[PDB]
């Protein structure tokens, strides 16, 4: 066990192994509170994360453990990892803190977006290779946006920050710009291609510069999308399991799919015929992502032998009833076992 130091930033108290020196706050929230520090064992400059109130309730101590499931299994270069993971207390019996460390990111795709094509290219395969990975454990993000993909100087990406209020998502907001349409209006459960929606999303603004559905509300940003896609057709309508969901739909005039060469002028033939086949509107026909790694719009960067796989990931706990006490033992032991990066 390393020895501990304690600090007051901020109004909050900060108990950390010595190893971790020159802390400053970079941000807070309902969440918890984050520092930026020197590692002083592995020369890395880090983000420390404490959480707030990580066993207030079930649900609460849940979302703990989640979150230190996903960020143990992560192990892939466009993927964040887990560098450390500590607590303070030196038994179950008072244990009540926990601390979280990774690389600190710089910038995310937000501040990034002069975008040409070659950059586009690069951008988007590192999202699609860590997605791959991603979706081969069975995991599904649900919340790819440009504020959640981190990128260096050299233009190398991570995917980062894998529940959402309904006021977050009320009105003209980036939070809901990105949503696939079946999941924006709860019209169906979540599965893997959501995100494949998203990264077609986010493809469109890097190409153009713009936001590609900035609906004012959930109802406006749907008339957005079914503009550019079409409204569903007898083949889509006939799988459409939810009655409510059918019975608007059906509601508004129909509109054919627009021409995307007609849409995104000027752009390179291969990323349209890619957007034409992300941003399908019945869920089942859009490409994944081991597929589109091997359109030709990456030729420059497709590497069969280098676009690893995960190891399995076991999300039985999700549908497993336990008490507040009993998903806190669960967190104490996966914070125990940890290993660290070699
Ligand atoms: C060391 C570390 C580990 C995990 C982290 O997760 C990001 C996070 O907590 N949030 C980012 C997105 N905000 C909406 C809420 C806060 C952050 C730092
Ligand atoms: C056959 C092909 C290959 C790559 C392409 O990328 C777009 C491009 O190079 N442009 C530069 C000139 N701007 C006016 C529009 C964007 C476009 C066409
Ligand atoms: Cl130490
Ligand atoms: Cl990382
Ligand atoms: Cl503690
Ligand atoms: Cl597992």
């Amino acid at each position: 066990r390393p020895t501990f130091y304690r600090q007051e930033l901020n109004k909050t108290i900060w108990e950390v192994p010595e190893r971790y020196q020159n802390l400053s706050p970079v941000g807070s929230g309902a969440y918890g509170s984050v520092c930026a520090a020197f590692d002083t064992k592995t020369g890395h400059r880090v983000a420390v994360k404490k959480l707030s109130r990580p066993f207030q309730s079930i649900i609460h101590a849940k979302r703990t453990y989640r979150e230190l499931r996903l960020l143990k299994h992560m192990k892939h270069e466009n993927v964040i990892g887990l560098l450390d993971v500590f607590t303070p207390a030196r038994s179950l019996e008072e244990f009540n803190d926990v601390y979280l460390v990774t690389h600190l990111m710089g910038a995310d795709l937000n501040n990034i977006v002069k975008l040409t094509d070659d950059h586009v290219q690069f951008l988007i395969y590192q999202i699609l290779r860590g997605l791959k990975y991603i979706h081969s454990a069975d995991i599904i993000h649900r919340d790819l946006k440009p504020s959640n993909l981190a990128v260096n100087e050299d233009c190398e990406l991570k995917i980062l920050d894998f529940r959402h209020t309904d006021d977050e998502m009320t009105g003209y907001v980036a939070t809901r710009w990105y949503r696939a349409p079946e999941i924006m209006l709860n019209w169906m459960h979540y599965n893997q291609t959501v995100d494949i929606w998203s990264v077609g999303c986010i493809m469109a603004e890097l190409l153009t510069g713009r936001t590609l559905f900035p609906g004012t509300d959930h109802i406006d940003q749907l008339k957005l999308i079914l503009r550019l896609v079409g409204t569903p057709g007898a083949e889509l309508l006939k799988k459409i399991s939810s009655e409510s969901a059918r019975n608007y739909i059906q509601s508004l005039a129909q509109m054919p799919k627009m021409n995307f060469a007609n849409v995104f002028i000027g752009a390179n033939p291969l990323a349209v015929d890619l957007l034409e086949k992300m941003l399908v509107l019945d869920s089942d026909k859009r490409i994944t992502a081991a597929q589109a790694l091997a359109h030709a719009y990456f030729a420059q960067y497709h590497d069969p032998d280098d676009e690893p796989v995960a190891d399995p990931y076991d999300q039985s706990f999700e549908s497993r009833d336990l008490l507040i006490d009993e998903w806190k033992s669960l967190t104490y032991d996966e914070v125990i076992s940890f290993v660290p990066p070699p």
